[PDB]
């Protein structure tokens, strides 16, 4: 089923440490700013525990910064429709319980529809979702997932499930 989010859950991304987050996952790209005082680990892993298929992005967060945007993994490109409502669902799971992450949505106009930053994540896969409709008329959007927080430090956060689909 051609969904709006493609590779949002690292589905086509084959396991293997990433060398360039910008060109790591076709549906997931990462970006580190001067806030990343410590080098985070961006790599894909293949296990039978992933919610979407068996591929996810295992990240090693162990060094936040003075800015609320050290490590950020966004998802794109995404497809939507003007007037139609879409759905947003994702699954997060870190090695040790006590990890925080954020998942917002916004097109290339700095606009945003959904937004759920500051979500507690257990060592298992937690399904989080919500709804959002094209505010203006963006046929393509991207959900920038935030990372680089003290609650996400000393813990590897695996993310997978960022998918956008409308109701049946």
């Amino acid at each position: 089923m051609l969904v709006a989010n493609i590779n949002g859950g690292f589905e086509s991304t084959p396991a293997g440490v990433v060398t360039d987050l910008a060109e790591g996952v076709e549906g997931w790209d990462l970006n580190v700013g001067s806030s990343v005082t410590n080098p985070p680990v961006f790599e894909v892993l293949e296990t039978s525990d992933a919610p979407e298929g068996n591929k996810v992005l295992a990240v090693t967060v162990n060094g936040v910064g003075n800015n609320p945007w050290d490590i950020e993994a966004t998802a794109f490109p995404v497809n939507v429709r003007p007037g139609v409502t879409y759905t947003y669902t994702i699954w997060a799971r870190a090695e040790q319980d006590g990890a925080v992450v954020s998942f917002t949505v916004g097109n290339q106009s700095f606009q945003e529809y959904g937004r759920l930053h500051e979500q507690q994540i257990t060592t298992e896969w937690q399904p989080f979702t919500f709804e959002f409709t094209v505010s203006d008329q963006e046929t393509v959007i991207r959900a920038p997932i935030h990372f680089g927080y003290a609650a996400n430090v000393g813990n590897t956060i695996y993310i997978d499930g960022l998918a956008i689909a409308s109701q049946p």
